[PDB]
């Protein structure tokens, strides 16, 4: 079935809105111990866990589909990943779900250097290009990232030995309070233009924000989780994806919860308020429908929380977090291109372009190279507003080398049920707000990847929180 | 309470058998069944936990007087001595998931602590001399040796084994599973110094628990790939972080969750001898003769113990081959509470002349003394219970004239009829040939064990991976 989310473009058709996805459900309602608000991976995991354990559970979702910030669209036999894509066995919670659902052998490597141009193209201004082996690329980045992360002599292993517990070493704090910008000023004189351009594009790829509004320490956190090495990051952040797309993975959570016969659900159901009552909680949609359950697991994203009325009011720490917002404003654009040899191309174009990092990520059934392109708040584009400028930004990644057959993207920034992409914090925000984002609220359990402990902001972190949310509810009732 | 497993030695008390463990279940029973789970190790504990929480009436039948199997801890004078499986990391999916779900992510200790004391690595290649080194220099030497050992494909195994969960993804990988440790060393011999080769062999033998000749090179590549294809990755995953309250506190979490569903039946001290599949049901018979019936059976008995069990209908050709050959890990693990405070920051390799080859300062008891953990392998084997003097000699040769022993603690895994080996490690070619047969349906018997996991095979993680698969399979109803 075809979702309301997403955009597609071809030369023949122009820009159309709405694309297919297995995430679309399916019949939109089939209508409690528990209400779960939101059906991304956090909500899916909580719901799966709770229904399997014997609770009647109602899932309320604003969209016409499951998956939230992660979901895929099969177009002409090719899964286009609209948001969260990549997974790895070094990621505990997603991996456990992958193997339990027997999908550990249903993955593809995004990188294929076995034919074609097999180079990295670095663009530091609009006129000119630098070419490089992928090896040389790997090494440009290791060298840059070593300097960026070596605040303690051990690339973070001393100040953050236990990433799950940021205050184990009291001293990590100053790094959470530091911006990318402040860090770079410290190591500046020691970086070439090539190292710095590569480094800035890489760290901003990770934050989706700006040099000034991105927490250095949050990046140290990603680095630490990944093995405190550049190759560790690439393995964990960008190497392996589902062959059948993230939506086939979300479906497995959905099918299991449904198979218990304890699942109620409503889609197209944007929640407007959550009010604690005597021994229960009442959730009301924008259109006035009301639902009641003993406990509510609320998985609305940080950047959307300020749209909801809660009673009692949320705590002071929750309020600051949501008013400030996280900074990831990532624009992600897929491009089906007519250059077959670009399967093995990668490119960084920084800082002049609105898309700054792109990779050949696959080959469609039609035989065309698929490129994925990323842009950040550093030089922002809204990919839907002016196709001409979006195309010009894709092309500038490799001027004069290809024509575009198709674009596919979803706009996360302008999307009212996301308002941003994956979580990334401002300097000081996690230090300050994480405990609060995570604290009790009577009968409401706030659970989201945005405030995970481990792979925070990742599909993994959604699953971690989701599991934690089910466990809390279980303990409180039973 | 005190288990019958394990041993303790002090100058004052001699050698005593039996040591405390929170893993001991008292009382030893609380008794139709949907599922019988044979074995209360991490694999049995996971499958039972999952099955009972999901609503199944489950009977757990365990040979020992305790849970944990090849992993369990003993609190002696307020210190947890890890008798088997010890270390965990967040790059191990299954164990970590259980740790965070049980909220024990913040209940870990670092084994390594280089912040005071002798702070050096001691390498011994003959009984009369030592070579002293910094920890940095130690890391460097092993990083260099291991780079040469693993660089079969130009990228330290990343090309031939990109998805360790699927070993045959690259068909070229098989030839390496069929190689032995010694086959690979001989290929690079002329490029390794004594110090590089001594360190290398000690490290790779530490991982296999067997000999140069019977350890699969490919299987070491599998551990290497799971850890991140680096030496630091291996250290992080293999030996860095342990539970501050001991592995047995961790297993008790699976137990209490299972117990509190009210759907758990159990019999400790109950060794099984036979499992026969009947019509839509299956019958399990103890040694004493007790019979149990359930619709399906999850059997978590270790590979090396399986041939003691009698199955009907009979197991397949590849299962039989696997259980006759047996895995090679004959690891000896001996704890020494010693009187040298400065050895907190010590590590040593003594190879190949000593019966314990690898050892580390691993903590400090509440009494104030250094805890050393020592390993030996089938390359130069000691049976630590058979003669205390010989065991003290082995310990003392890791660093002669530097300490007196106040206490030893250990369990003999090799002479344990319910393990008959330590963690799984394969012979050349065994995993290629046998894995799938070890994984395969068997009527109403589902065989599950760390020994035949896909990812962290032979690890606690692998037990949990397998226990999880086993609970899922059972439905199926
Ligand atoms: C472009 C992009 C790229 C990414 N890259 C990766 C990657 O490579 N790997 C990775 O692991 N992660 C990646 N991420 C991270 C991302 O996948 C998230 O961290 C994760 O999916 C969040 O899941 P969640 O369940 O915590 O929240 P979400 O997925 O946002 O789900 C919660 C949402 O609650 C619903 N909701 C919101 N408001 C309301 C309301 N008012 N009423 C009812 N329901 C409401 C949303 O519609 C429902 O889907 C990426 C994300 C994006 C956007
Ligand atoms: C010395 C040592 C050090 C190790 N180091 C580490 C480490 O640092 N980190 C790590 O992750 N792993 C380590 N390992 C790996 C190890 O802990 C195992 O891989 C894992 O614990 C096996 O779990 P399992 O539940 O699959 O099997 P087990 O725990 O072996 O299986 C459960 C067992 O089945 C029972 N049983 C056997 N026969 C019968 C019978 N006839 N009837 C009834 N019950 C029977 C056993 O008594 C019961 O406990 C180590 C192991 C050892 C021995």
């Amino acid at each position: 079935m075809t979702s309301r989310d997403g955009y597609q473009w071809t030369p023949e058709t122009g820009l159309t809105q709405g694309v297919p996805s297995l995430g679309v459900i399916s019949p939109p309602t089939n209508i409690w111990d528990v209400i779960v608000i939101g059906g991304g991976y956090c909500g899916l995991t909580a719901t799966r866990d709770l229904t399997v354990a014997g609770f009647k559970t109602l899932l309320l979702e604003a969209r016409d589909r499951i998956g939230g910030r992660s979901w895929s669209s099969n177009i002409d036999g090719y899964p286009y990943e609209m948001g969260g894509t990549w997974v790895h066995w070094h990621q505990s919670h997603v991996w456990r779900e992958i193997t339990r659902y027997k999908m550990h052998n249903a993955l593809s490597p995004s990188f294929n250097f076995s034919r074609g141009v097999n180079h990295f193209q670095l663009r530091t201004n609009p006129t000119t290009s630098t070419y490089m082996t992928h090896e040389a690329e790997d090494e440009l980045l290791r060298s840059a990232l070593h300097k960026f992360t070596n605040v303690d002599g051990t690339n973070g292993r001393t100040v953050l030995p236990f990433p799950h517990d940021m205050f184990y070493v009291p001293e990590f704090r100053k790094y959470d309070e530091m911006s990318y910008s402040e860090r770079i000023d410290q190591i500046r004189d020691e970086l070439s233009l090539n190292e710095r351009s590569s480094l800035e594009a890489f760290i901003l790829l990770c934050s989706g924000g700006t040099l000034e509004n991105s927490s250095f320490g949050e990046f140290l956190h990603w680095w630490a989780m990944s093995g405190y090495t550049y190759q560790g990051c690439m393995d964990c952040l960008m190497s392996y994806k589902f062959k059948d797309g993230q939506s086939a993975f979300a479906r497995r959570f959905w099918e299991e919860a449904a198979g218990t016969g304890r699942l109620g659900y409503v889609f197209g159901c944007p929640v407007r308020s959550v009010v604690n009552e005597r021994d229960a909680a009442r959730v009301t949609a924008r259109d006035g429908r009301e639902f009641v359950a003993k406990r509510v697991v609320c998985t609305i994203p940080l950047n959307v929380l300020s749209t909801i009325q809660f009673s009692p009011a949320l705590s002071t720490e929750r309020i600051s977090a949501m008013q400030a917002g996280h900074v990831s404003m990532c624009t992600k654009v897929h491009a089906e291109v007519d250059n077959k040899d670009m399967r093995s191309w990668t490119g960084i174009a920084y800082p002049f372009n609105k898309l700054c990092y792109a990779i050949g990520d696959g080959t469609t059934p039609a035989g065309n190279t698929h490129l994925v392109c990323f842009g950040t708040d550093a030089n922002h584009i809204q990919p839907d507003e002016d196709v001409r400028e979006t195309l010009k930004a894709v092309g500038q990644l490799a001027p004069g080398t290809f024509g575009v057959k198709r674009l596919v993207f979803h706009n996360w920034v302008k999307d009212e049920f996301a308002k941003g992409a994956w979580f990334f914090s401002r300097p000081g925000m996690v230090s300050e707000c994480l405990q609060g984002l995570r604290e009790k609220h009577g009968g409401v359990v706030f659970a989201n990847s945005d405030w995970a402990l481990g792979w925070r902001s990742f599909i993994d972190g959604a699953i971690e929180e989701g599991t934690r949310a089910a466990r809390v509810v279980l303990e409180e009732l039973g």
